[PDB]
């Protein structure tokens, strides 16, 4: 089982956050959902590579998920750190992939091709519109939303009925993925090359300079924008409550309540912060000590949602030009959240 352990170090290398609240999940449903982030990774690392020609990765993503059955496959010139070793020695993960159920491994090989192939539309593209945007964040987060919701059912942990209408799993993915989007604005736009993702069908209104929110002179407008982008993720609340209360499992709901519940404190901090244009926005290691604890079941995790929504409608004025837009979308998530109370 070293290929397992192996698996395992690098996911606890190659991402901290992941890592832990994985070992929430069952040794045997942990397996396949480690797998499943090591492969997702290891496109991660390609499709991030800016030294390496973008040729090189139009040709070697779309055929990635077919080295999942090739146990000899590794990749030697390509990502950082501990990453550039998944590729290295990726022949762990393949044979831990091998020794997966049938219905796992599709679940995988099915995800990997989709998102591959959505990451090369993007490679060769900026993110332009609002539906670029959800879109983007559909190949690279909602998909994993998608899977883990089949490796859900596969394994029989929770209904056949979760995989019906994978909307909301999508919705999952999505208000995960632009929680990140909005923190990581400076430190995406600060490197070699500078790295987008607000979609200029949203920013244009505020700036024809994005680059221009890292200067105080245009502060106030950089917030406008901010605001108007966590607006936007509060869209998919109402459905991370929904997801979160079809789940039956105690293993299942805690791995996929606790990052939902970190992404919104987050987006409670985020919310009109003008720290966020020149630093990095994190909750205290107390509040996420709590968190992991109470995110077991559903009740104490709709108080929680509610307490940070709360949080993040306080922090606002009627000054603001968001003030209207935000408060509606507050009151769509405690409404949806006192639904289930
Ligand atoms: C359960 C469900 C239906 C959907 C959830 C969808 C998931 C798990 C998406 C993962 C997407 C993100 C935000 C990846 C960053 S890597 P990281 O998480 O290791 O670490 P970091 O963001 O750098 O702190
Ligand atoms: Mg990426």
């Amino acid at each position: 089982d070293e290929d397992l352990r192996f698996c395992y170090d690098i996911l606890q290398a190659v991402s901290r956050s992941f890592a832990v609240v994985i070992m929430e999940l069952d040794e045997e449903m942990r397996d396949a959902v480690c797998i499943f982030y090591l492969v997702l990774r290891a496109l991660d690392t390609v499709e991030d590579d800016m030294s390496i020609p973008v040729e090189f990765k139009l040709r070697e993503l779309p055929k990635f998920h077919e080295h999942l059955h090739d146990t000899t496959w590794c990749m030697s010139g390509v990502g950082v750190g501990r990453e550039r070793e998944l590729l290295e020695r990726y022949t762990h993960v393949t044979r831990a992939y091998s020794r997966l159920g049938k219905a796992y491994q599709d679940v995988i090989s099915g995800i990997c091709e989709r998102m591959a192939n959505g990451m090369c539309d993007f490679l060769t593209r900026k993110v332009e519109t609002k539906a670029d945007y959800d879109l983007y964040c559909h190949y690279v987060a909602g998909l994993v939303g998608h899977g883990l919701t089949l490796l859900y059912v596969s394994s029989g942990l929770e209904d056949v009925r979760l995989a019906d209408d994978l909307t909301n799993a999508n919705h999952m993915g999505l208000f995960l993925q632009k929680t990140n989007i909005i923190r990581d604005f400076y430190e995406d736009i600060c490197e070699v090359p500078p790295r987008v993702f607000w979609p200029r069908e949203i920013w244009e209104k505020y700036t024809d300079d994005l680059h221009a929110f890292k200067d105080e002179l245009h502060e106030a407008k950089a917030v406008e924008c901010l605001n108007a982008m966590v607006a936007d993720a509060l869209v998919h609340v109402p459905h991370v409550v929904e997801y979160l209360a079809s789940l039956r499992d105690p293993s299942v709901f805690a791995f996929s309540a606790i990052p939902q519940v970190m992404a919104m404190a987050t987006l409670s901090l985020v919310f009109n912060n003008k720290d966020v244009f020149h630093t990095k926005v994190k909750t205290t290691r107390g509040a996420t000590a709590r968190i992991f604890h109470y995110s077991t079941e559903l009740q104490a995790t709709l108080q929680m949602l509610k307490t940070y929504t709360l949080r993040l409608a306080a922090r606002m004025n009627a000054q603001d030009a968001c003030y209207d837009r935000i408060e509606h979308l507050v009151n769509d998530a405690i409404r949806a959240m006192e639904s289930h109370q």
